[PDB]
């Protein structure tokens, strides 16, 4: 019973919750660790990516738009959907060998644990 969000007001950076935090969970800080289950498939549902313990410093300069843009609006706990066109992923670089030039991806993230960085 969640509606997508459209982060950018263009269409092209979408996130929806498909389920929610719990009652008192919060949003991760710029500069935490953060610690996501990333799943990714290509528009057409071919999945090209999965990680279960995805580690990272939320915030990086070098974090694909489409994550850097979302993550930040989950709360701890939070399962989100986020579809993204490929100018917010990989653009005209893809990811090889996987992801060609062009894709857009539908991102599936569960934000784990938030965690001060060091």
């Amino acid at each position: 019973m969640r509606e997508w969000l459209d982060i950018l007001g263009n269409g092209l950076l979408r996130k929806k919750t498909l389920v929610p935090g719990p009652p008192g969970s919060s949003r991760p800080v710029k500069g935490q660790v953060v610690t996501v289950h990333l799943q990714t498939s290509l528009e057409n549902g071919t999945r090209v990516q999965e990680e279960p313990e995805l580690v990272f410093t939320l915030g990086d300069c070098d974090v694909i738009q489409a994550l850097d843009l979302s993550v930040p609006l989950m709360d701890v706990g939070e399962t989100a959907m986020v579809t993204a066109d490929s100018k917010y992923c990989y653009g005209p670089q893809g990811r090889s060998p996987y992801i060609p030039p062009h894709a857009a991806l539908c991102l599936e993230v569960t934000l784990k644990t938030a965690v001060d960085g060091p």
